[PDB]
């Protein structure tokens, strides 16, 4: 598939930059047309067949592929895309509040730690509705609309990595953040939309404590923590947490992907379901 090749710069303006990653950079932009602001994102293409830098371009179609079926009020939106010999470039829906890391960084109470979850739940509920499985799941990726109201708003980002599971399971070259992979993803194991699940319970953990529960000092000690489901619930973070808010992230922390919560069942969850 191909994508628009004039330049870009004769229909937006940039400005600010919003986010900067390995193969990528995302600033802020405004369309001539309209007045109307978005996000460019600007993906760095392979200039060879068997180049590890750059993004493949297989990899940038399946990624604009899953953005274009999303129309969901927890999920970015994409506007449009160009394209030049050295980058892919999406225009997506703007979201101004910063990271949800970010965000956190300045815990929780229960009930502010369940608004955003509840979000995050419907956002993913969509995704996983339409078979699509994020698998880069943690607070970076989640945007805020507007971080100075008392309950921010959010949308979720970054579907670099995201696949469509029509067999219930993909098993290609698939890894994200150590921090928030689920032991298959370690294992090199065929993966679902259960992966998703583990990640929203390693978010959930966060959002309550403000600390990570298999962080070790290096990648690989939490790589390895990852998958012995080496986590526990520190007293010292979760004296005053619910015991039923530690049951939905006990449900969700489970190596066994079949025993793992889905997504319906967080719903139904009693800590979440109103
Ligand atoms: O999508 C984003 C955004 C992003 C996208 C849209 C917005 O409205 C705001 C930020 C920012 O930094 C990134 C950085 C990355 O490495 C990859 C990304 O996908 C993003
Ligand atoms: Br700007
Ligand atoms: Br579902
Ligand atoms: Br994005
Ligand atoms: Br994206």
């Amino acid at each position: 598939t191909v994508f628009r090749q004039e330049n870009v710069d004769d229909y937006y303006d940039t400005g600010e930059e919003l986010g900067s990653g390995q193969f990528a950079v995302v600033k802020k932009c405004r369309e001539k047309s309209t007045g109307l602001q978005y996000a460019a994102k600007f993906i760095k293409k392979r200039r060879t067949k068997s180049s590890r830098r750059g993004v493949s371009r297989e990899d940038i179609e399946r990624e604009v592929s899953i953005l274009k079926e999303i129309q969901h009020p927890n999920v970015i939106t994409l506007h449009e895309v160009y394209e030049n010999k050295t980058d892919v470039i999406l225009i997506l829906e703007l979201v101004a509040g910063g990271e949800l890391f970010d965000f956190l960084a300045e815990s929780l109470t229960e009930e502010e730690a369940t608004e955003f979850l509840k979000q995050i739940l419907n956002g993913v509920y969509y995704l996983h509705s339409l078979q699509i499985a994020h698998f880069d799941l943690k607070p970076e990726n989640i945007m805020l609309l507007d971080r100075n109201v008392p309950k921010p708003r959010i949308k979720i980002i970054d579907f670099g990595l995201a696949h469509k599971i029509d067999f219930g399971n993909e098993f290609k070259n698939i890894f994200g953040t150590p921090e928030f992979v689920a032991p298959e993803i370690v294992n090199y194991e065929p993966l679902g939309l259960e992966a998703d699940m583990w990640s929203i319970g390693v978010i959930t953990y966060i959002l309550l404590s403000g600390a990570s529960p298999f962080l070790g000092d290096t990648k690989q000690e939490t790589l390895a923590n990852v998958s012995a489901v080496n986590y526990e619930f520190e007293d010292e973070y979760f004296s005053n947490t619910s015991a039923l808010a530690k049951d939905f992230i006990r449900r969700l922390l489970v190596k066994d992907p079949k025993k793992r919560m889905t997504i319906q069942d967080s719903l139904q969850h009693p800590w979440i379901k109103p």
